[PDB]
């Protein structure tokens, strides 16, 4: 099909899509908006958000949905229907995290001290229960790369940014990183990307 | 297989897989829990959340990707790849929502009128983008029903708790909520069900 992603000038929530592009070796346009011409796109999004990617004409929504449809028969999946779900429920255990953020706040200071309570307060424990699911394993699920060990990359790189010693005491975490960033097509991207905050 | 649901005595997040099993006629151990119990538990869950799935002596976790894994190739997925990822961005899009609600904050009135916020404001604008998604076809996705028309029929049950007049505006919504509790494995589990609040 033709492929047409939908989002800002930014990794956030597209990050997963265009990863999974760039490891299948999948051409796309990569269309993105600046906030002066989001309430023009908005008037045309199903749910008014972005990622949106276009398929052939047709419009799918939500990143996760949309990273799921990319990988299906695929090697990012899961090899089994149980592996599958374990690649699932450690995207949501991921994404449940990063979604308690205050992404939206307008005030700077009451923005800034809620990211520093999530990061010194919860953020351990997120920390310690993925490095004991990890194990000395080499990958998050089964024997090789999924896109649950992208996502992990992926939303390791933004709280880092925050919290820089986030990692220190988890070194196995910090490695399943670099073999991300390792892969060739994806080492590729990684160069290449716009340069954002986030 | 040999199927235990952990969760707490409400419908919450369960509820979606409480559907699905009886809508497949699946025998299965619908286990609930006291806060009493939980502390004691919670210690031995791999990343401290609920619901469990345990799927002959394995655990499943993240109450979606279950709710995915059960109904893979079933008739409650959509019928092409394509319609399955409209299924997975429905549900997204609800739990989105559900998931900005502050559940378990124990500030009443940071609570009080945060809740107001989003049923005020937020609300209206996700009933009218369904609504419109919907226009006057019989079912969210494709031609026959998918665990996305449970999961809006589940979460707009809890939202009526708050706002019994949020779909006034939106008759279609509550006939596809009807369509739903109409189905005769689905109207057995309601009228069967403990009653709670949540
Ligand atoms: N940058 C952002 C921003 S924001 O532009 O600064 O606002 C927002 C954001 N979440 C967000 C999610 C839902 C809503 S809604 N519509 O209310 O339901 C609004 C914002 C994320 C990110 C990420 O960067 C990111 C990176 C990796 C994983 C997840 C997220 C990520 O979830
Ligand atoms: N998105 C997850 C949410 C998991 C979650 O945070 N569940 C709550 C109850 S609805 C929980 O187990 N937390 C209680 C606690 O950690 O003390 C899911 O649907 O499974
Ligand atoms: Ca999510």
């Amino acid at each position: 099909p033709n492929y047409k992603l939908t989002y800002f000038n930014m990794r956030g929530r597209a990050e997963i899509i265009r990863y999974i592009f760039a490891y299948l070796d999948i051409q796309y346009e990569d269309h993105r908006i600046e906030q002066a011409d989001w309430p023009e796109i908005k008037s045309t999004l199903p749910f008014g958000k972005i990622p949106i990617l276009e398929v052939d004409g047709l419009t799918l929504h939500q990143s996760l949905a949309i990273a799921r449809y990319l990988t299906k028969n695929t090697d990012l999946a899961g090899n089994t229907e149980m592996e599958q779900c374990h690649v699932d429920a450690i995207v949501d255990t991921l994404d449940d995290f990063m979604s308690c953020f205050p992404w939206a706040e307008k005030k700077q200071d009451v923005k800034e001290q809620m990211f520093n309570e999530l990061l010194t307060y919860n953020a351990p424990h997120l920390m310690q229960d993925l490095d004991t699911y990890l194990g000395g394993r080499e990958w998050l699920i089964g024997m090789s790369v999924t896109w649950a060990d992208f996502y992990w990359e992926i939303c390791s790189t933004t709280l880092l940014v925050f919290k820089p010693d986030l990692l220190d005491n988890h070194p196995r975490l910090v490695t399943l990183r670099k073999k991300v960033q390792a892969i060739p097509a994806v080492a590729n991207w990684i160069k290449r990307r716009p340069q954002t905050k986030l």
